[PDB]
Parts: C-alpha cells; structure tokens; sequence
C-alpha cells in the first residue's frame, strides 16, 4: 500500500562508470537508499549525492531528508545524482536509537 498519491523518488547511483536507478516511495530512508544499493551491486558502498558543484556524503538522515527536500523544491534538478564509493564492511550494522535532547 502506498501513503498518498504515487509519488516515489528517483535516486541515479554511480560506480566506476556504471549507473543504477532506484526508487523509493517518500518519506524516503536512508538506510532504505543503501539497502538497496547494497543489494544491486552486492557490497557496502558509500552515498555521496552532490547538490550543485559540491558533494555531500549522505551519512546521516538529516542529509538525505535535506537531499529529498531540496531535489523536490529543485526545479532544474530532475533526480537526486548519487555517488557510490567503496567502503569494505560495517562499522554498526546494529541499528539503535538515541536520545539527542539536553533536559
């Protein structure tokens, strides 16, 4: 079932050359974009999605939710250029919670 009218997100990867299209139904995850990717190519790549001329290592959600906001509000930008890159293995593929607030 999908929540809302159909809407996914187009996320482009790349890899020496090679490229793969994904598509995740908004609110897009994180780890749901490196899942994948994970999966397609079959080892522990990095994200690096660039905005303009920059690029930024998607490593937490608030990059991605900022990389899925703006591509949306972005008229120019058609799909969320992403950049795989090598890592070896995971460091806490234990995913656990956190508590980030002072009082």
């Amino acid at each position: 079932g999908s929540s809302g009218s159909s809407g996914d997100v187009r996320v482009k990867f790349e890899h020496r050359g090679e490229k793969r299209i994904l598509q995740f139904p908004r609110p897009v995850k994180l780890e749901d974009l490196r899942s994948k990717a994970k999966i397609a190519f079959g080892q522990s790549m990095d994200l690096h999605y660039t905005n303009n001329e920059l690029v930024i290592p998607l490593t937490t959600q608030d990059d991605l939710d900022k990389a899925v906001e703006l591509l949306d509000r972005s008229i120019h930008m058609k799909s969320l250029k992403i950049l795989l890159v090598i890592n070896g293995s995971t460091q806490a593929t234990n995913l656990e919670p956190s508590g980030p607030s002072s009082g």
